[PDB]
């Protein structure tokens, strides 16, 4: 059916002069969230949108089945305080996950928080920090449409409030004292009338503790800097309660400083202070990634990629800081995701190895293998377990395991690993499907993983649809885990699913993530692209039944393949993406991911910026010589309207420029395909009810069946 | 309000079928649909099945109803507890769970734990019928449907560590699992290894069904069917004796002490055991209530139509005493004995509950709580009980069980559970009752639910309930559904208290039975004229639904005047009343409807049997515009309890008579039925009703509001 596309006004009074290169602006209008002209852009777009959606037969039979495979019990990962256990839970359908406790193992859960009674399930948990005495909990909730956090504090005797509240926090945790007397937490300071938290772009964060039983104005600064504002802050307690820790970055780099507090050695308390902290400043630059796991005293443990791109574990005494010992030397082949210290004098250690997950147990002080167990294809994940438990917990998932909650009793049971639970999805045939993984060669050579989950025994005759998605940025590692919305994708709609492990990522370590970003993030496109032609060539699906998908970073890589590439996919859906690559550092936390992007403010960097960023590249691929057939895929840009984490403006600026370039701006288009943006109303970039997610879900994959001309099967 | 042209679908006569009722001929054409597992009868399903889907295609706001729906009902829900020893148990559901999870705690305070969960086992299709728990709290005895009829299966589960008895006892309908006090097993009513010849029987514990002691049956009298209770202190086994459906029991007791060894006493054949028959014949209902040693305490109907409370001793049973009078105008609904020596009562006042609190040797009134329009209702709490609960529920409130001390604190209430409902503002609106005038005066009460300060105008879609049968009180009581109809179609309910229901007592059933069923409808046409008279509605914006009983009062309302409605939704409705009688257990309807064996009853019948009655409105003189309203026939395709013939028949009869039948039809308005398919599950509801209201909304042409 045609569409009707909406007038979207252009200004072409907005020009800017990026070393002597000119570049035109036209929606800078569409940077403010709240005017009158951006409130009926979205209205419009909304219009243009159901209108497009109503044709999508499927979304309904979609909706419906996502429902029924998603309903069934899902489990957090228990973590202990004192005696008690403390779980997420959720029957299958509740709009937020429900916040559990227990009385040892064997005790029978009850409900600490259900946010399902509060707001009516619009929010749930972001914070959730039970103190040490296991007597308070300290919990986060969005108390407006963004995502910004208001700290709150329980009693779990009864489940009374404390009058405590402590606002402008966004990912802090907050970390408890052992004296159970308060906590310390990092929030930005807070708003001046007139400011919102779509249009501040929060700066000089602090470190601050808060002392129960007191307004948030009494809590004692720890550390700030007004002289490198767009510095961020996260921190950590020892296990032995000793020692604060302060780690300060400078982007979005696997890269941090290293202050330490000791807490034993302050005369009056953290009311000592009211002048900044004397901190032991381990490490005062930013060279190198440390995350301490450890400590007996002043001799720490520490996870580090300090000349290791794999990473490894290192030890150093803060009294001795100059001279560094190698605990567990880096792997020559294998990278160091995580260790967590536990039982007493054992450490854990979580490998990546070509993207599936190995498990070791090793003592704590020598550094020696004990077991070693290796993980099928999916991932392990959510290992809360301090070095006081002897109980460890971690979930397993894949793209055909729901999710199991496994339990390791090192002390009593050392070998044997027991359900804590098992989720069961109804109506489904796992042995019916299977999942390979697959290296193909990128444009340069370089060989991609990749999985590829499919029927077994499918023809390969380029009749599939395949739904293809990546990310390829942050160090990010993209794992094959549970989607029940993807079984319906495989089972109702024949469909092919690829999890492509770009560049960018850090799946083989800081060599894998600095090869895709920067002046090489051209790379992460040419992995993803390189990783489409091979299910074309090898004959699983065809040009026009591929469709990609991505969120932020991800949406960017969509926008990007899309724009240099158009004939090679028949669907692109970007959640979210970072679409003007020459203005994201200017928009709430976006100055932080110039450390994997660069910057506008510097020519070298705006060289390779304004070869990729997704609005400043939409060219019309039928005015190429020998490409006139081609046209852009069937497109929809999902985002949030209070979205603060990627700003909707890049999602609504990329799509008023591709309704300008290939439909608007002449008579009678090559362009068939539909450009639309599926707008969700009072909603953030995570953190929405069940519902609403299955209701995005349904819309995408009943607008993809629509594009890639699939049929549904029953 | 539907535009696209329809396709019905060819459906066969067969012009032998022709049958004489006293004389007079009647024609059944569609006698070959009686058959459900035949070519012919399943290609009937699956075309209307098309012909449905390709109309519901059209209504467009199905999806916004379902999807608000779903929203609206996603809430916690908790049923009233009930206690055996210190344990409370109670039925849960966190909003969308397929089935309800059975819960169990220690005491009061205690933190809740599942049971037994409908949802891990079959993925929900079934949940529980019969939930028996034991005297000590030790055994748990359930009731699931192994399969898609709705004959059940008795399994027993020990509550201490979730592991299965293997006792399994088959062949069980609505019997409950009545447990002696040494623990050891337990009374049932079984059918025999069609549905005739139920017996009662008692099971030991860790035997199969075949060691089962019989207590009691009568081949010579295969229709009779059984209920049974045992006292609270545990004495006496109490076996109720019914002819039909009508309010009448016989009342056969047993007496548990009396018996030398255990109920091993009867363990060779010896049928039938030594029952004190206090009641012999089917004159009155009778509920033992409460008893000291062999006084009983009974509810009954006997000379007293709003029933009464009285006293009898087994050992002098003619002389019965008036405990609790019969009231001049209210309805003694239940009664229950409690906190040892004391005595709840459930008025119906007006369609309202009234709880009256009483001494039970005396019969003295000491508190009287008089409660808001809507219901109250399972009350569960035995003698040897001190705590009351009660499930209240309203138009407007969603569900709040309520706690009563009566030891310490009596006269309060506690909020033992309050379901909050997202997204809902109850003070926007209100609930009325008025009272309207029938065709022969009588004065009929209406509930009607509307925004507050609506004009009366009749711009508004109007939504009317009723059943008017078999002695059922229909009480105000919260759907969901309702509230979306209310807010997002801008609409009108109500629900009419019609005659044939029991909610003035014996004499409003019997205002609307056999001979006087006309009335029912009569009452229910009344209520629909006055809506549109006092202005909340007009002819075409009217919608009337009901269920089995209920979807005869629609179809028989539709058919007289067609004229005053938009929209028809029968569910389940029993439309052959020739014929109703032949089929499962339709002949137990009997003692409402009558039955065309005989000529009287056979008149009456005649009169309003759905299939019997359509004819084309435009040729009536007066009456060329009218048309019969949108109409959706909903049944399921294998339904024991009203057979879908009854729909099918409907369904064609109408098909043919109205639009089939003739060259271009003034039946624009479609006539189509919703057949859901095996089946029940939150989900398979939720869809049929988003359905239902979709199909309302495009008959009544009502725009959605956000
Ligand atoms: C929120 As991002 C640009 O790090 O994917
Ligand atoms: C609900 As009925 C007694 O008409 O089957």
């Amino acid at each position: 059916k045609p569409l009707h596309y909406p007038p979207v006004r252009r200004d072409e009074t907005v020009v800017d002069d990026y070393f002597g290169v000119k570049v035109a602006d036209p929606y800078r209008w569409l940077e403010d969230p709240n005017s009158e002209e951006t409130k009926e852009f979205v209205d419009n777009q909304e219009k243009l949108a159901n209108s497009v959606l109503e044709e999508c037969e499927l979304i309904d039979k979609f909706k419906q089945k996502i429902i029924d495979f998603v309903n069934f019990p899902r489990c957090g990962v228990p973590f202990r305080r004192a005696n008690k256990y403390f779980h997420f839970y959720n029957s299958g359908l509740q709009a937020q996950n429900v916040f559990q406790m227990q009385d040892d193992l064997d005790g029978k859960p009850e409900v600490l928080y259900d946010p399902n009674l509060r707001e009516g399930g619009r929010s749930g948990l972001s914070l959730y920090s039970v103190s040490e005495d296991a007597k308070y909990f300290a919990f986060g909730i969005h108390s407006g449409l963004t995502e910004w956090v208001t700290i709150k504090i329980l009693k779990t005797e009864d489940r009374s409030y404390l009058p405590d509240t402590l606002e402008w926090v966004k990912f802090s945790p907050a970390i408890w004292t052992h004296d159970n007397k308060g906590f310390f937490y990092c929030p930005y300071p807070p708003l001046k009338e007139g400011e919102d938290h779509m249009t501040r772009s929060a700066v000089n964060q602090e470190a601050r503790y808060h002392f129960l039983g007191t307004d948030q104005s009494e809590d004692i600064l720890l550390w700030r800097d007004l002289e490198n504002p767009a510095h961020h802050l996260k921190c950590q307690i020892t296990d032995d309660g000793k020692y604060f820790l302060l780690y300060i970055l400078d982007g979005c780099d696997d890269a941090n400083k290293v202050y330490c507090l000791d807490l034993t050695k302050l005369p009056n308390g953290l009311e000592s202070f009211r002048d900044s902290a004397p901190f032991m400043k381990l490490i005062d630059s930013f060279d190198a990634s440390y995350t301490a796991i450890a400590n007996d005293g002043s001799v720490f443990t520490f996870q580090t990629n300090k000349d290791a791109p794999r990473k490894k574990l290192v030890r150093v005494d803060l009294n001795n800081p100059s001279v560094w010992t190698d605990l567990v030397p880096e792997s020559k082949k294998d990278l160091l995701e995580s260790a967590h210290a536990v039982n007493e004098n054992q450490l854990i250690l979580r490998y990546l190895s070509d993207v599936k997950h190995v498990l070791e147990i090793r003592d704590l002080e020598s550094g020696a293998l004990q077991h070693r167990l290796p993980i099928d294809i999916g991932s392990v994940d959510g290992i809360t377990a301090r070095r006081r438990d002897s109980v460890v917990f971690f979930k397993f998932t894949s793209i055909l395991t729901p999710g199991i909650v496994y339990q390791c009793d090192l002390k009593n049971d050392p070998t044997q690993l027991k359900i804590f639970r098992e989720s069961v999805v109804p109506d489904f045939d796992r042995s019916e499907f299977e999942v390979k993984q697959v290296f193909v060669p990128s444009k340069d050579g370089t060989k991609i993983p990749i999985f590829i989950a499919a029927r077994k025994g499918i023809s390969l005759d380029g009749s599939h649809p395949c739904e293809m998605h990546g990310y390829g940025g942050f160090g990010i590692n993209m794992m094959p885990t549970f989607s029940a919305s993807r079984i319906v994708f495989l089972k109702h709609l024949g469909g092919v699913f690829c999890l492509a492990n770009i560049r960018g990522g850090g799946e083989y370590g800081e060599e894998w993530h600095k090869a895709g970003f920067r002046d090489k993030k051209q790379n992460v496109f040419d992995d993803f692209i390189s990783a489409a032609e091979y299910l074309i060539s090898s004959g699983y699906t065809k040009a026009r039944r591929v469709a990609i998908e991505g969120g932020s970073n991800g949406g960017l890589l969509v926008a990007a393949c899309i724009n240099q590439r158009p004939d090679l996919f028949g669907c692109a859906e970007a959640n979210c993406g970072v679409m003007d690559m020459l203005r994201f550092h200017k928009f709430t936390l976006g100055y932080l991911w110039t450390g994997d992007y660069g910057c506008s403010d510097k020519e070298e960097e705006f060289k390779w910026l304004i070869k990729y960023s997704p609005i400043h590249n939409v060219r019309r691929p039928w005015e190429q010589p020998g490409n006139e057939e081609t046209q852009y895929p069937a497109t929809m840009i999902l985002t949030a309207d209070h979205d603060d984490r990627v700003v909707p403006l890049h999602s609504f600026k990329l799509l008023a420029t591709m309704q300008h370039v290939l439909c608007t701006s002449l008579e009678d288009s090559p362009q068939k395909n539909p450009i639309i943006a599926r707008i969700q109303r009072k909603a953030a970039h995570y953190g929405r009810a069940t519902m609403t997610q299955i209701a995005e879900v349904a819309d995408r994959y009943g607008f993809m069946a629509k594009a890639l001309e699939a049929p549904w099967i029953d």
